[PDB]
Formats: C-alpha cells, structure tokens, sequence
C-alpha cells in the first residue's frame, strides 16, 4: 500500500493529475504526508515546500515549529525541515524559486540540485549550481549553512541574524535572500527584514508571492 | 472508523501539522470532511463556522443552518446536525478567534460548549468563560434555542434572525451576532454586523471570525 | 458504486462547494471542483477565472490536459471537459463577475465537446434563460483553436489576435479564456469578454463555466 501509491509530484504528473493542488506522496520511509504539487509551473511536477501569499501567517517562529512544518494548506506554510530534509536526501531534486511583486511581475530562479541535511546537521544547505532566472542569484550566497531560528543562533554573526531580519533561514552573516521574513507589502523602510532577495528587487522590498519547490533533477 | 481520526486533534497527535481540510470519523463512524486549524493555542481544533472576505450569504434559512453551507475554500457554517453530533459527547472547548480590519486579534475561550439535536432547536448548553481578549458575550445566550428567520424560537416579540440578519440563540436578542452581514468594519446600522459586544461593539463587523472547537 | 458527478455529491449531503473526487464513466478518478450553491447547486465547474493569477494563453497540449491550480485559476482540460459531458445530457451554465460586482448568466438546455479527433467540437443546445445574454450559441459546431492550432474560418489567426482558447469562426462574441485585464480595456476582444454582456471592451473579474445533469 506504500508501493502502490507515488512518492513525488513529478510521479502524480506522470500518472495524469494535472491540476496542482494537495496530494499525498509516500516518503522513502513509507510515511504518507499530504503535499502541494505545482501542475504548472515549468513543464510541472513540482513538490512545494514554502509559500507566501497574502501575509496571514506568522512565519516569526521558534525551532520546534520550522522542525515540523506550520500555516494552512488553504494558504501559507513551511513544510517543515524535517519533511524537506526527507523528500531530499536520497537522490537529486532540482530547485525553483518562484516570486511575485504587487505590480504583478514574475521573477524566478533555478538551482541544479538543493538538499537539506537532518537536524543533527541543522538542515544544513547543499546547493547546486545556479542554472538560470530572471531573478538572479541570491541563495548561492547562503550555501554550506545552517538553518536558524530566533531561539536557535547557529550563523556566522556575532548576533542574531533571525532576530535582526526578522525571519528564519540558512543565514550566514546575515543574508541576500530573507524568504521567511516579515509580510511587508511591497517598500518598506526597515532594512532587510521583509520577503526579501537581494538581486530581485533588494533589502527593502517584500514580495507578494512567493513559493521554494522541487523536483527530481 | 475506531482505529482512525475521532478529532482533529487525534489527527494532530498523529502528527498532521498544517492547518487543513480532513476527514474524520464522529462518534457514529460517520466520516465528515472537517477544517482543522492546528496551530492556535496549541492546535487540534475543529472550526465549524468561518468568516473571511463577505464571499458567502450568511442570512440564510432553517433546512440550511441545518445542513450547513458555503465552501471549503473560504466562507462556511458546517451545519447545527453536524455540530450537534461534534459535541454529542459534552466534553470539548469552544475557542472564538476574531480579527479587525487592523489585523488586530481578539478571542474568547469557553470550558465547554454542546448543541442538543434539532428536537431540542440546537439549544446552546455552554460551559464557563475561562480568558479571552474578546470580553465575554457568550453566556448571556446559554440555554437558548437558535433561531432562523422562518424559525422564530427567540424571547423577542418579533423575529430577531430580521431584525439583525443573522441566525443564532438569539434572546432579546443578542450581544454577539457572528453569522450577521459581512458590514466591513465600522457601520451605522445597529448590531446586524459579525458583532460581539463586548469586543469592539454593535457597530463594528469583524475581518474574520472563527468557531472552533476542541477535546479538553 | 460511488460519485458520478457533482449532482450525486449533492444528493449524498456534501453541501459544501469544493474539491471532490468523482468517477467518470469510464471509471476513472477526477477530482473537480463542485459549486454546490448557485442555482440549486450540483455544478461541476471546468473553467474559472478569479484574479489573473494564471497564465490562460497556452497551447494544445495544455488546454488538452488542462491546468492551473485546485486554489485558483484552471481550465479541466478538454479530455476531462469532452468525458464529463458527451456521456449523458449536462446542461452548461455561465457565471460572470464584473468589478462593480454585478452578477450576469447564460444557461444552455446542453452542452457536449467531441473528442479529440472532432477537434473538442462544441455541440450546444438552445439558450434557456441568462441575463448575460447569448455570446455562446453563435460558436456552436465550431473546433477548438490553440494560439498553436488554427482551426478557425478566419484565415488570419483569431487565437492570436484576441489571445485565449475557444472554438473560434470569425472570430468570436465570447472569449471566455482571455487575457484578465481588468475591466475596461482599450484593446479589442482580448479580454474575458461576453459581447451580450459587457461587451468587446471590457473583461470580467469572476468567470465560471459549469455543467450539471439536465
Ligand atoms: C562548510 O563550512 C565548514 C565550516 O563549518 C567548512 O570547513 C572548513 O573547511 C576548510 C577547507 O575548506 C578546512 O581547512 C582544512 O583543514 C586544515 C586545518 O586543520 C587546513 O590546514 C587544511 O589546509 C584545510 O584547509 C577547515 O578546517 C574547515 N573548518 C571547520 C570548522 O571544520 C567546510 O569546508 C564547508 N563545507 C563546504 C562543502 O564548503
Ligand atoms: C515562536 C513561536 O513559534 O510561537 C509560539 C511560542 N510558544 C510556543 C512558546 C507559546
Ligand atoms: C434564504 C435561504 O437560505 O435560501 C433558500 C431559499 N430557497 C427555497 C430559495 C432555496
Ligand atoms: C440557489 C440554490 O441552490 O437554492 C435555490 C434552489 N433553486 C435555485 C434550485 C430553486
Ligand atoms: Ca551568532
Ligand atoms: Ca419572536
Ligand atoms: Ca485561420
């Protein structure tokens, strides 16, 4: 019964669901989770593990809760490091990162392959080589790092990088992309600490949209 | 049924974090499609009424309070059937989450919380305000039959439900009124708005609102 | 056996609108989208557009498969649209949204597309009432053309010009799978425009397109 059924997005894809949405894949352990399939984007088969859309959910959160994922499947959420690290151990999955202002432009950016170790690693980021996208490099900056949380401080700054920017991330010292940070809307005068990627529209920009998904490079 | 999902915070404690529309088998074994909000106040909620964007007609009659209505992807009361058969088995909590236009948040947490059948018109049978942000306009309705505009069970010589378009255990006839018209905010118009009085009053309408409930 | 439409769900006591799945003749899984509220309700819904969020000018094999999200946009797809109607007699229906939020329909006693090898070819019955007007029936016996496939008595490209999907003549009065500006627009019939309703100029803000058993 674990057999039977699909283990990513790209496999439901392959066996006609063409409608993105909320499916359940088999984890290599045979756990079941309930994840979000992006039909569309990029020829589809995408697996969506964060998404940012209309500001009501509090990403500001603790250790415990980017461990386990939070948010609403009708909305917002992170799927939680320990799912993300799941779907990417084993094997190869390549990664999108799609984003959107509010006067309705479409950025992306792709990388050739993006893993997360366990927490006995601190989901530490192992990043390919960035393919391509309008939105430009600004994750390369943060490979080889460890994930942060406000109550968990394990980047290369004498302070608090998810303190200071206000969001939770594989900061180094601090930062050019800030993806979990703080739903601004659009400019906003305090540095750094919105939805920010610094070679898109920069530190002080918070996008409307945006989503991280991957799939089987 | 009996080995699977009895709440939704069985289903939390089986380690399903997100928030999220899933099935679960009532004490019946029937199986009902249920919204679960599993990060507030520790999560493990089941909401049965939701209020959001004024997407979805609200003033609506008996047969349809009854069986519920609206859609998962917004807007929606789950049906008095279906919340009378939530809490049958009289032990679970009721959380009221609201939210102004300034994203400012208020609730209001009850000890316990039961609609008899529809014999007994869904009384309101309600347990103790606990705490809350919201103040306290709950009690004043317990023991009350809930009324709809063709259902008139309320202690006003007149039909409540019109006089505030909305349907509730409407006495003489309310201090919170959650399924009123979606006003957006400030209105002149007296208390027919997604009112709770002792919140921001009978002529403030709410952002959001939601009715939860949980297993203590 | 279980589920063959939106109107059994219905029937069944799911009173919600949603996502539901249900079981093609061939006994195929589908989840669709039921609107279990307009109009007695029991309506499965195969096309809508609500905020813009998605691209609709797209090719043969997309509009063949469909696309877009259970959380917004999407068209079925015409396999999906053309196996959902052509078993049985399903009577379309029509929602249209403007940004005033005024509310228009048409309703049609029928509504089949052919397979794929007939081109989807639209096989519409007679207008039954709708305040939108009628900017359907005048596309009936008509292939489906891609801005990639051109089917259409235009021997310019209709697609193209206007930007969207349908089974185009020369060329069009409805042009439901346009693009979504917004309103008033200055360019001509390239929105979501039903020409009995608000006309060449304007492109509404909430399109539905949606069948249920006679
Ligand atoms: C990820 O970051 C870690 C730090 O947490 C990097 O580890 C460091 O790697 C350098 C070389 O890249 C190591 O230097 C080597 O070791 C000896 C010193 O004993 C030196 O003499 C050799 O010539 C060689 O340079 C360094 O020791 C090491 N530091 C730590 C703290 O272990 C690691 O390289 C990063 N991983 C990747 C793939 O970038
Ligand atoms: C930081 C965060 O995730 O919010 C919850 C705080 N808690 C669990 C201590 C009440
Ligand atoms: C008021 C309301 O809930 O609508 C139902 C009335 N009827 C009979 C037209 C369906
Ligand atoms: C709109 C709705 O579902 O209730 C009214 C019933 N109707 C329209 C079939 C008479
Ligand atoms: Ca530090
Ligand atoms: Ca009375
Ligand atoms: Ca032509």
């Amino acid at each position: 019964p674990c057999l039977t059924g699909p283990r990513t997005c790209k496999d439901l894809l392959d066996r006609g669901h063409f409608l993105s949405g909320w499916h359940t894949i088999y984890l290599p352990d045979c756990r079941p989770l309930t994840v979000l399939c992006d039909m569309d984007t990029d020829g589809g088969g995408w697996t969506v593990f964060q998404r940012r859309v209309d500001g009501s959910v509090d990403f500001y959160r603790d250790w415990a809760t980017y461990k386990q994922g939070f948010g609403s499947r009708l909305g917002e959420f992170w799927l939680g490091n320990d799912n993300i690290h799941a779907l990417t151990a084993q094997g190869t999955s390549e990664l999108r990162t799609d984003l959107v202002d509010f006067e309705d432009n479409y950025q992306f950016a792709k990388y050739r392959s993006f893993k997360v170790a366990d927490e006995a690693e601190k989901y530490n980021l192992v990043l390919g080589a960035f393919v391509e996208g309008s939105a430009g490099d600004s994750l390369t900056f943060h490979n080889n790092q460890s994930f942060s949380t406000k109550d968990q401080d394990n980047d290369l700054n004498t302070g608090n990088c998810a303190v200071m920017f206000q969001g939770a991330w594989w900061y180094k010292n601090c930062h050019t992309s800030n993806l979990n940070g703080r739903y601004l809307r659009g400019t906003h005068g305090s540095f750094a600490n919105g939805i920010n990627w610094k070679s898109g529209k920069g530190y002080n920009y918070s996008y409307k949209v945006s989503e991280m998904k991957v799939r089987p490079a």
